[PDB]
């Protein structure tokens, strides 16, 4: 046989960069995956990770209060968060021993895979009451922000796309929902009568994943990194895995 | 009057024969119900059942954690359980007190109404992360799964369908997903344009249901039973009622 | 040893011990507890033997 | 054939008195069981049952703490009986906070299978801190009471042997162990050297079984009848079966 790495005959590295290739494009064809995350992060330095994983397109809602930190099997202050929610879905209309709930996420960072279709997100953003803007009467019920989210990239791919923001300050209390659909270059519309049953069915067979973990390290090794996610850390690093065309 | 049993005249047993006929066709009309249960069976002889009903199609997705026994009003060592759940989602990721969770369903069936087909039935059972295939950028997010299913028959009648599959390794950690439609063979889709808004109804109408049984004595006495719902039990014994053309 | 003694005991730790009193109670009679499960997860799956080999094989009685 | 319970070709009829009749016997021979049974009776009506099975010689030993009631799952004042304990090993020697434990037994039966010979059986019933008579320097280690044992039948036969004392007095504290030896009519010692040995592992093989059962009622119906043994009840009511050359 020709020697490994000096010709065209190296079928196993062939095979290899293929396999990356496929896996790539996979991913990007219709019947591939649109994956998105929200991650919650808290001031113990905890994150509450959620995930949906689905076909033609994908989403997230949650309540103020489902994002709101929750230690499983410790003590949570359940009584006294549920005065904290009071005043903050009405000012003074609760009766909390604190000013500002620890449990109250200081920060979203919203990913989705390289699916996506970065002009077709959407994110509702809503107050506490899940109002998207001040009354229903005058609300848009989402906000297209694609134009907002950064290119996580690895060896020059695009790994993923990040939409990043803080909610430092005390009346950064929200409800959130966000939704993206996968890449469709095609003019063979998913949700024509041909496959809508199909999209329906995508509705039911979404799988979806949560879970707190202690430290953004511990999610970087041992959700992210095992799973080959993209993710953008608080220092601005990239992770992620560059498949296109490489070994 | 004629006597009974007798003649053409007993129109009271015609009426008996329609009235169940009746029943079995409307359920598979498109007008009628469709319907799935999800059953898992832990080791301490429980029972949780999921059960949605709705119109035009129907499914059920649940993570791992959420197929997980839960004992309501009971102590569940709920600390070491999100432990255990850090060890499943990747080796060796928690600090628990045990080797296998005996919460951890041993076995699940899938069951269909015979309103379904069989042929519109997929399943995306995912790892414990939710990810159908290994890794997201290779899964497809479904596996057409009907060709597996088993008639539950009663009297010659089908009265369901039943997929079953055992989880007795330790490595059978799942997240687990599972959709069909309702019989149409008809050419009205009812996800064309005319209908597809009463089928995004549907989404929101339909009705949603779970418990655990602590037996499989008691959800066959009290749940199976009582409301006429299609069953294959550990010894292989078909429950349902045999409806079309029968008194 | 007893049944009860081969049952699994988490030392320091909860053991659903009032439940398990059921669980011996409806062992020990068909019907004769109220336990508020089918299995108890307590009782032993399996049971291995083992010996020495200064042992007499021939001596061994269970 | 011959007509049923007519003729002694009824070998159904021959076969079932056979089979009681080796019954019996195969007890009585030194490859069957010796048995004893101490019930101790509690002023809540609760019964604490402990019996041992073995072969060619049989007993049971316990402490005045471990024939105290003990209601497992539940709440036993579990310090202040430890304070109980030490006054009385003692006069005046602990810090209860009551004059008389409803935990120490107010009755005691023994029972022995009908496969002892009464004139072995021994007992030992010391005081408190397990001295059988005063002080152990005058102690005869045990007492032969066979001749208070008496006669436990059903149909004429004995079906076991039973000697009861109450302890309805505040100085009725003991410990208490008994002994009994299987019959042996031959002059084959069981304990010669030829089978010593085999005695040796009687020990390790006797099979020990306890459990506080919540009535007499519970007793005679959950534990004595349904597995053939011998009792007499509060009634001196006789409960067994009879076996030898019967249907
Ligand atoms: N392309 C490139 N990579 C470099 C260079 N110097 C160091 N590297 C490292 O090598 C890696 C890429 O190496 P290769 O995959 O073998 O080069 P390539 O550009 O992919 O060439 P092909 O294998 O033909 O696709 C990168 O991740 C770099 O960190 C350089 O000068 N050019
Ligand atoms: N069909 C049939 N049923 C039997 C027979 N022997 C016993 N059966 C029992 O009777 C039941 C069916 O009785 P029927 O409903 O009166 O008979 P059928 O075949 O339905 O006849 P129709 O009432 O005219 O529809 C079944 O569930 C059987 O268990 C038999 O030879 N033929
Ligand atoms: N022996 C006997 N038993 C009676 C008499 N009257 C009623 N019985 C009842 O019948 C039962 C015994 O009946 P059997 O076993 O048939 O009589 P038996 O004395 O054992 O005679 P065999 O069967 O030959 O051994 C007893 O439990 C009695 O309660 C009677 O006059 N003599
Ligand atoms: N030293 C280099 N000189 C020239 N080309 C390089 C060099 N290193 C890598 N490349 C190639 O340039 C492309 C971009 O790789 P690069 O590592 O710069 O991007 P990245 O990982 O997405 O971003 P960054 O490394 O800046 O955080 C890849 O094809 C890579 O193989
Ligand atoms: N003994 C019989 N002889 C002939 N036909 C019968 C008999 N019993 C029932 N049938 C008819 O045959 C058809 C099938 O009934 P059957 O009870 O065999 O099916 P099943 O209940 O789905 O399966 P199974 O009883 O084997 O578990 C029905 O129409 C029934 O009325
Ligand atoms: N009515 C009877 N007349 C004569 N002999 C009887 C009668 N009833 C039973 N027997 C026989 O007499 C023997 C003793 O039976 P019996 O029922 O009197 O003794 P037991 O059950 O040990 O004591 P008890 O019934 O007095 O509590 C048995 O062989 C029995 O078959
Ligand atoms: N604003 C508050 C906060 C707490 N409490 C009382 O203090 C008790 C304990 O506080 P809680 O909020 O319940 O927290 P923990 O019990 O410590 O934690 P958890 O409930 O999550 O186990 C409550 O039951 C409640 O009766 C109160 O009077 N009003
Ligand atoms: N791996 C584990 C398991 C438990 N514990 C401690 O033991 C306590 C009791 O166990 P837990 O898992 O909370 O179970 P229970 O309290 O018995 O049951 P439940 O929480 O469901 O009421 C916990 O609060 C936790 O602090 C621990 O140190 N680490
Ligand atoms: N069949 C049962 C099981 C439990 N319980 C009640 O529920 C309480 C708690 O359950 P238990 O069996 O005692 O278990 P744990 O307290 O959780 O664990 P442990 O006793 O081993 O500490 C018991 O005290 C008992 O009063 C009951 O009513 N009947
Ligand atoms: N003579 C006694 C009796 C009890 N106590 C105190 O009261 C508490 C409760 O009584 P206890 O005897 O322990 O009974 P319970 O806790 O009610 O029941 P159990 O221990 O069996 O669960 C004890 O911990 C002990 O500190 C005491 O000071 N001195
Ligand atoms: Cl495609
Ligand atoms: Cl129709
Ligand atoms: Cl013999
Ligand atoms: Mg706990
Ligand atoms: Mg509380
Ligand atoms: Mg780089
Ligand atoms: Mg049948
Ligand atoms: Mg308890
Ligand atoms: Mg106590
Ligand atoms: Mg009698």
């Amino acid at each position: 046989a020709d020697v490994a790495g000096t010709s065209n005959r190296d079928f196993r590295g062939r095979e290899q960069r293929l396999f990356n290739s496929e896996q790539y494009n996979y991913n990007s064809s219709l019947n591939g995956e649109v994956s998105v995350w929200v991650y919650a992060y808290y001031s113990d330095g905890s994150v509450l990770v959620i995930n949906k994983n689905s076909q033609y397109k994908v989403g997230i809602s949650e309540t103020f209060k489902a994002l709101k930190e929750y230690r499983k099997g410790q003590h949570n202050d359940s009584y006294d968060e549920y005065e904290v929610n009071q005043s903050i879905y009405y000012p003074n209309g609760g009766d909390a021993r604190k000013f500002h709930s620890n449990a109250k996420p200081r920060a979203i960072q919203i990913i989705f895979s390289p699916s996506v279709n970065v002009r077709t997100i959407k994110m509702a953003k809503g107050n506490a009451v899940s109002v998207p803007d001040e009354y229903l009467q005058r609300s848009h019920p989402w906000e297209a922000t694609g134009i907002k989210y950064r290119k996580i990239k690895r060896d020059g791919e695009i790994v993923g796309y990040s939409h990043y923001f803080e909610l430092p300050h005390e009346y950064n209390s929200i409800s959130l929902a966000v939704s993206g659909v996968h890449k469709n270059p095609s003019s063979y519309n998913v949700g024509s009568a041909h496959n809508v049953m199909d999209v329906f069915q995508s509705c039911d067979l979404a799988l979806r994943f949560c879970n707190r973990y202690w430290a953004e390290l511990e999610l970087v090794n041992h959700y992210i990194s095992p799973n080959a996610y993209p993710y953008l850390d608080i220092n601005n690093h990239s992770y992620g895995v560059a498949l296109s065309n490489r070994q």
